[PDB]
């Protein structure tokens, strides 16, 4: 009121995140589908959908440089150590790509690779 | 865990679209983008259209 700026009393950036999870439905079945909306301090975005029992996961992951990354894997929820797993988006040089286990498909700012 | 963006032009709801476009990862580890005419697809090995 006093024409003050109102400060905040911690200054650091926080990381937020939106869990989602259950136990049961009325299907009768166990739930077991965990998802994220994970939010870092360095500004990176991380929007997941798991199922932990299965082992599996597939997650849209945005880097604080700037990357486009969505990542499917089938026997890791870790990100580090898929054997199984697709990826495409923007990484964090100017190339656009769909990279698996085989050769990847790359379109660099000029031409078309493989 | 599938990937899927989906644009309709003549109808609300996602079941009967008859002008529409899609791409994304399916259920199965298949990258692909589809519409009305025949799709492109990239498979974990190889091309195919």
């Amino acid at each position: 009121g006093n024409k003050t700026l109102i400060e905040p009393r911690i200054q650091k950036a926080p990381n937020m995140l939106f869990k989602h999870q259950g136990v049961f439905y009325d299907d009768g079945t166990p739930d077991n589908h965990i998802t994220t909306l994970f939010i870092s301090e360095r500004g990176d975005i991380r929007a997941s959908v798991l199922n932990t029992e299965t082992q599996k996961r597939t997650t849209q992951e945005m880097s604080s440089d700037g990357s486009y990354r969505v990542i499917k894997q089938d026997d890791d929820l870790m990100l580090d150590e898929a054997q199984v797993w697709i990826e495409y988006g923007i990484s964090e040089d100017n190339k656009f790509y769909i990279k698996n286990d085989k050769h990847k498909f790359e379109f660099t700012d000029e031409g078309i690779y493989i």
